[PDB]
RNA sequence: UGUCAACCGAGCGUUGAUCCGAGGAUGUCCGAAUGGGGAAACCCGGCACGAGUGAUGUCGUGUCACCAGGCGCUGAAUAUAUAGGCGUCUGGGGGGAACGCGGGGAAGUGAAACAUCUCAGUACCCGUAGGAAGAGAAAACAAAAUGUGAUUCCGUGAGUAGUG
RNA sequence: UUCCGGCUCUACCUGGCUGGAGGGCAGUGAGAAAAUGUUGUGGUUAGCGGAAAUGGCUUGGGAUGGCCUGCCGUAGACGGUGAGAGCCCGGUACGUGAAAACCCGACGUCUGUCUUGAUGGUGUUCCCGAGUAGCAGCGGGCCCGUGGAAUCUGCUGUGAAUCUGCCGGGACCACCCGGUAAGCCUGAAUACUUCCCAGUGACCGAUAGCGGAUUAGUACCGUGAGGGAAUGGUGAAAAGUACCCCGGGAGGGGAGUGAAAGAGUACCUGAAACCGUGCGCUUACAAUCCGUCAGAGCCCUCGACGUGUCGUGGGGUGAUGGCGUGCC
RNA sequence: CCUGCAUCCGGUGAAGCCGCCGAGUGAUCGAGUGGUGGAGGGUGUGGGAGUGAGAAUGCAGGCAUGAGUAGCGAUUAGGCAAGUGAGAACCUUGCCCGCCGAAAGACCAAGGGUUCCUGGGCCAGGCCAGUCCGCCCAGGGUGAGUCGGGACCUAAGGCGAGGC
């Protein structure tokens, strides 16, 4: 989907837009991420009772990996006469990701 | 780590999971059912080779219909020979929405009734194969033109020549 | 328009029969059939690459809304994303692309007739598809519904000829004209979709649409053939209302979630029959297909003038008089 | 209502619904105004309609009166003390009274399939309330060389290799 795990991301629309942040995990089937301190909402939690807050999760659409300069790049792929592993790029600057 | 539909506990994955593409094995029982039996999915055996017990009782893998056509042997009352009987190979028993071929084949209703007719060779049934089928190489038309030249399928030829 | 051999009883010359070797002929073919040795970015069964705005200002819960600036276009088809997106995502134009397998086409051992044979003439003796053609009786379908009944065909009797032979031109005769049945194969033009792939709708949107948007030919009914049902929308995410209180729960009130809780799993928008609570007027001496035309009082209201009184004023109620025989 | 064409409106609130105020000779109209709502609509000129309800003893869904009226499904009949719990004439214990007793009792085959026991509760059901249940939940429960059947044999009848 051209997001991994691990990857360093920034908001376009939404709440939270313009705040970055690091995503913790990644769901293909319904194309939603879970990125922390970004869409926090209160739950009631109940056993002791208590509010707590947590994240839900977002469209992959309203997120996009960000450059290791701190700029917003899309994702591009190139082919390696070495090895053949297919890697990330970063279409304005051209360096791997 | 499919899904109805959350939830728990358990785990794998960079040494390539999950997925999809092609091929390959296993495939309980019934179901043309074909070792024998029978109220579908339940009862009972023969033979050969293996596994187990001091021996029976037990268990695994094979094989054990019928019909027709070839091939070989045999030849009754009865003599020639046949029928019939044995051994061995080759084929068939059912299913499928529509489409074809050859037969059988109805009644409601119109005629303001109704026997002839029409409904109709329709519905249905029977025996049949295919991806298509059937038909097919003039004992054919026409009429004085020195004409066409296998078969099939469409449009006209006309709702006319006829028939009741 | 090749060579040799053995045969036409036999050995020798003449004329014929049959085998072994060039050179053509085709071959998966209806004209004969079986197998065995080397090519197409031919397509198909998956995939992969694939261009351009985090633009500014504004309303906003959310921009994919309005105004102004840019860029790509062999890509402004189509969907998703918190409200109508060419430049956010899935991909579309275009390019590529397969281990194995499929089928088609082309390139290669092998199979077999013929060259013992072909070409143009002549008079004589034999052949050209049997219970068939035709004839007579009884039925079919051709427009022909037995009528004069041609042709084809089913059944029963009788029953013919081989080239100056035979059958056909709607009876039939004569003359002309066409043809050679009684044996067998033959692709192309045509008919259809239970399945799969790709597409379209001046076709339907939950009593419509296939009976079936959900437990579907289920529940259910019938011992049988069989008949045959109704049941979608919370919101962006459940964040499905912690906590406190009344209470057995059901159920409810505060406080919070959220835009809304006039969104609280009985959850979009919520009409009419139907049942209400509060407010204003009226009725207990009355003979009404239940309305209309007049019509005092009371109440609500809009103006100008003042305590309430008029006005090219509106509304609800109606005490009381006249009129008055539902719809199709 | 759907559509070709040219236009305008709309999260600063589009579609229905409920009012007020008005307007046309009709089937009606309002780009005039108020509350509810949240996502598409109007005008102009062409083309196509499953295009207009009150009645067929019509059909699908919902709801009126009779009505808080009849009944609450026999030929035996209950009463008392105590207990459980919020609730008891209908549940548990104890004591009186009555009834059946060729059955209103104890069993077989046919007939149903979990109604049997233990533990949980009482928004669905029991013609009323229910602590109870032939309500449901979860678990447990069915022991044959000698009992009934099969491996033993046969009838009225069914199938039927050959065959007619
Ligand atoms: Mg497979
Ligand atoms: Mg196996
Ligand atoms: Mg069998
Ligand atoms: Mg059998
Ligand atoms: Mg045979
Ligand atoms: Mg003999
Ligand atoms: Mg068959
Ligand atoms: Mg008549
Ligand atoms: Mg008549
Ligand atoms: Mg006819
Ligand atoms: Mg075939
Ligand atoms: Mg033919
Ligand atoms: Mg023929
Ligand atoms: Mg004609
Ligand atoms: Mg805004
Ligand atoms: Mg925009
Ligand atoms: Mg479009
Ligand atoms: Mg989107
Ligand atoms: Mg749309
Ligand atoms: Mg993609
Ligand atoms: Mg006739
Ligand atoms: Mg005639
Ligand atoms: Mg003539
Ligand atoms: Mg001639
Ligand atoms: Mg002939
Ligand atoms: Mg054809
Ligand atoms: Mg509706
Ligand atoms: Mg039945
Ligand atoms: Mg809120
Ligand atoms: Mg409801
Ligand atoms: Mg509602
Ligand atoms: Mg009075
Ligand atoms: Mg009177
Ligand atoms: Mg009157
Ligand atoms: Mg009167
Ligand atoms: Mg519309
Ligand atoms: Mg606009
Ligand atoms: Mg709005
Ligand atoms: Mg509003
Ligand atoms: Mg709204
Ligand atoms: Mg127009
Ligand atoms: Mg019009
Ligand atoms: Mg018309
Ligand atoms: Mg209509
Ligand atoms: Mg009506
Ligand atoms: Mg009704
Ligand atoms: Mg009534
Ligand atoms: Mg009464
Ligand atoms: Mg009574
Ligand atoms: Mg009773
Ligand atoms: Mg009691
Ligand atoms: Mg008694
Ligand atoms: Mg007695
Ligand atoms: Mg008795
Ligand atoms: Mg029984
Ligand atoms: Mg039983
Ligand atoms: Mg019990
Ligand atoms: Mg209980
Ligand atoms: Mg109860
Ligand atoms: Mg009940
Ligand atoms: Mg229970
Ligand atoms: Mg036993
Ligand atoms: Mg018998
Ligand atoms: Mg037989």
């Amino acid at each position: 989907m051209k997001v991994h795990k691990g990857d360093t991301v920034l908001v376009i629309s939404g709440k939270d837009k313009g705040a970055k942040g690091k995503v913790l995990v990644a769901y293909p089937d319904r194309n939603k991420v879970l990125v922390e301190g970004v869409n926090r909402i209160k739950k009631h939690t109940a056993v002791s009772g208590g509010i707590v807050t947590q994240e839900a999760p977002i469209h992959v659409s309203n997120v996009m990996v960000v450059d290791s300069d701190g700029k917003p790049t899309r994702v591009g792929y190139r082919i390696d006469d070495e090895t053949g592993k297919k890697v990330r790029i970063a279409k304005t600057n051209g360096k791997d990701i």
